[PDB]
């Protein structure tokens, strides 16, 4: 049975007038891992793959901005917001050089810090990430209403600020195995409040999908380009069928990618972490031992 509790003494740093809560765990010596979590998630998708790593490395899982256990001041909290506040919070714990453990809204954080910083960067693990979106038909067919339903101000902001869908509805239909009652209300935990719930919106609204945002698609294929040309070892988690990211696109940047090694974690939609944690932990620990 996957593990539903969250055991981690809570952290937290002052950043942009703000808090911002953290998970830090494992031994100080060696070079931190850095996990990223996307949406609707927070570090809570991470407790499960966290105890597989901490026993040899610092494990370092930040709650975004309005998101888990941070601070919620009333920002639009578009991507520049969460790119600002992502890089105080590293500068903030003196991170110099990390890997990165990164997934959804979190990976597009990731890579492109990694972009701006390549030679702080020992390692990028990561799944079900921010790519370009050429059409809706690449999108899946199953989701394609639901999100272009989320892409406006009318439809969208009922769904997802008045009645919760992203949680409610997107959430465990983006996890293949059935959710207990208490990871919905961990999930649930930090956006009881509607006026609370903008990140969950505005992020969607953010996805470049179809060319738009042209910002984020122009964003996301920089740090793209820059995957492509990077020496940095990267580790590849991909299930089946996915959303972002199908088997058909994972087995090609598997092989298009510079020293990338790719893993089926088997049944798998957005959130591969609770699908299948001990495999996606254990086989992080074993890559970070062959980089020293
Ligand atoms: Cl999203």
């Amino acid at each position: 049975g996957i593990g539903t509790g969250f055991p981690f003494d809570p952290h937290y740093v002052e950043v942009l007038g703000e808090r911002m809560h953290y998970v830090d765990v494992g031994p100080r010596d060696g070079t931190p891992v850095l996990f990223l979590h996307g949406n609707p998630t927070s570090s809570y998708v991470w407790r499960n793959i966290i105890p597989h790593v901490a026993p040899t490395h610092r494990c370092i899982a930040p709650d975004l901005i309005g998101m888990g256990k941070s601070d919620k001041p009333d920002l639009g909290y578009f991507f520049d917001d969460h790119v600002r506040f992502m890089d105080a919070f590293i500068e903030a714990l003196g991170l110099e050089e990390v890997v990165l453990v990164i997934h959804d809204w979190g990976s597009a954080l990731g890579f492109h810090w990694a972009k701006r910083n390549p030679e702080r960067v020992k390692g990028i693990a990561f799944m079900e990430f921010i790519r370009p979106i050429p059409t809706w038909d690449e999108w899946p067919e199953f989701a394609r209403e639901t999100f272009q339903a989320f892409r406006t101000t009318d439809v969208g902001r009922k769904l997802i600020i008045d009645q919760n869908v992203f949680i409610e509805g997107t959430l465990p239909w983006g996890v293949v195995r059935p959710l207990t009652e208490v990871e919905m209300d961990h999930y649930r935990e930090p956006f009881l409040n509607p006026v609370d719930r903008e990140p969950l919106w505005r992020f969607p609204n953010e996805l470049p999908i179809a060319g738009e945002p042209a910002n984020i698609v122009a964003l996301v294929e920089e740090y793209m380009d820059w995957l492509h040309q990077s020496p940095v070892p990267k580790l590849l988690f991909w299930g089946t069928p996915g959303v972002l990211i199908p088997p058909a696109e994972a087995a090609r940047l598997a092989k298009s990618l510079p020293n990338c090694k790719a893993v089926d974690i088997g049944p798998g939609l957005n959130l591969l972490q609770e699908d299948n944690p001990d495999l996606i932990g254990s086989e992080i620990a074993r890559w970070l031992s062959t980089l020293e």
